[PDB]
């Protein structure tokens, strides 16, 4: 289809169109990307992702069209630790994408350690909300919590300073305009605090014509829950 | 998801979200539900159907919600003869539905011969565009071409006389309003000729909470092509 749209105001336990990978699962009408014990407390060494089952037609070589898409979602992070890790990401990848071996911790379940910074060995666009930046392990990160745009590498092509707020929902709108090739990110907390970051990228040179979209999160030595609360997505092929 | 929508202005050959059953296949940016020969002419004894891969949440028992839905599509029928058969139908059925054994000809690939008229043995709602009504084989049909609403039986609960026009596209709009429980069908040719038929039905007592939607077509000893040219669908769970 040239256009596809779906909306999850909440996530009831009865799901049919979500692909669950790793430890991801539904609890209390929300998606818990990373594992939690019986008490609902976060635990270390966990990775989880979800993808919508239907494939998205991102662009079409035969007609020179590229999709205009929007992804709106909200999530919250919680941890008893002073440095909860590692973060959550909205991503776009080839339909057959699976969790790479050893992609936990700072790799967010998106990259393998051996090629995490080799832009030639990956095919993924992701918007990350990174809460762990120890300069000793996450050597690629700026020294502060941040929102980042990742294009084939865990070393973001761009980041902006972000404030982690325990237990508070962050609302995010990610949009891509094929005319300007601008990928825009706007995130806000309920008190009006706003974060914005934009990057120009030709998706045709990074991803295949058909892709799958979803979320990924992970915790290494440090942990926190990564709870996806809602998600709506829409894409339509346009002439350029 | 509470809401889902998709649109196929045309049908390019590289489809990823369609389930093809029987003889259905893509040819000339359109879906040819029934088999044709090397030169594009319809052949006898053929059945074919397509279903969208993503499941639709038609109703939810927990929240007591029922979805409204709208399906818009266009198709054309062509045959060397004039007594083309057997027809095409838009249908909604359980997710695991498959072509019943011996469901060709007048059963449109939707029902099995032994239980075609047993409402307690089927789970399907369909809107049929029936072009063959010979009483020797299609004993359940009115004696003329027609559009009918089928609920668990090949014997339509409601029909309206219709005119088959070789090679001309018919634009169809099917709508279900959960508030009134009315399933409305509006079909029109480009010259404005309009056909309407509606019926009140409680989908909750006929279909499961999750379903798949698609089209089915068949030809028995008489034949014609059943070409699906475009299709858009949208559904949203609502509180009535
Ligand atoms: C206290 O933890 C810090 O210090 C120790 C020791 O120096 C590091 O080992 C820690 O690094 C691990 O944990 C952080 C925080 O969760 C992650 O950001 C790091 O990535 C790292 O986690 C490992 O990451 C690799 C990939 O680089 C994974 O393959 C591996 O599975 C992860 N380990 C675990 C136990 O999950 C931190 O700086
Ligand atoms: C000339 O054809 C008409 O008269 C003969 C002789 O009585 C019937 O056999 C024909 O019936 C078959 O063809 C029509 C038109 O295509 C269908 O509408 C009928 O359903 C029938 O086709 C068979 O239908 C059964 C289901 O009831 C299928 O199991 C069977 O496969 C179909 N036959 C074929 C060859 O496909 C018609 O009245
Ligand atoms: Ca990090
Ligand atoms: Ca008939
Ligand atoms: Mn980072
Ligand atoms: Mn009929």
């Amino acid at each position: 289809q040239d256009s596809l749209s779906f909306g999850f105001p909440t996530f009831p336990s009865d799901q049919k169109n979500l692909i669950f990978q790793g430890d991801a699962q539904i609890k209390n009408n929300a998606v818990q990307l990373t594992k939690t014990d019986s008490n609902g407390n976060p635990v270390a060494s966990t990775v989880g992702r979800i993808l919508f089952s239907a494939q998205v037609h991102l662009w079409e070589k035969s007609s020179s069209r590229v999709a205009n898409f929007q992804s709106q979602f909200s999530f919250s992070l919680k941890s008893p630790l002073s440095n909860g890790a590692d973060g959550i990401a909205f991503f776009i990848a080839p339909p057959d994408t699976t969790i790479p071996s050893g992609s936990g911790g700072g790799l967010l379940g998106l990259f393998a350690p051996g090629t995490a910074q080799n832009t030639s060995a990956n095919q993924v666009i992701a918007v990350e909300f990174d809460t762990f930046y120890a300069q000793d392990s996450n050597t690629w990160d700026p020294n502060y919590p941040h929102i980042g745009i990742d294009v084939n590498s865990i070393r973001s092509v761009k980041t902006v300073k972000w404030d982690r707020r325990d237990g508070q929902s962050l609302n995010v709108l990610v949009t891509f305009n094929p005319s300007t090739r601008n990928l825009d990110v706007v995130a806000t907390y309920s008190d009006g605090t706003r974060y914005e970051v934009s990057y120009e990228v030709d998706v045709r040179s990074v991803l295949p014509e058909w892709v799958r979209v979803g979320f990924s999160a992970a915790s290494g030595e440090q942990y926190q829950t990564h709870t996806l609360e809602s998600w709506s997505f829409t894409s339509t092929l346009l002439y350029t």
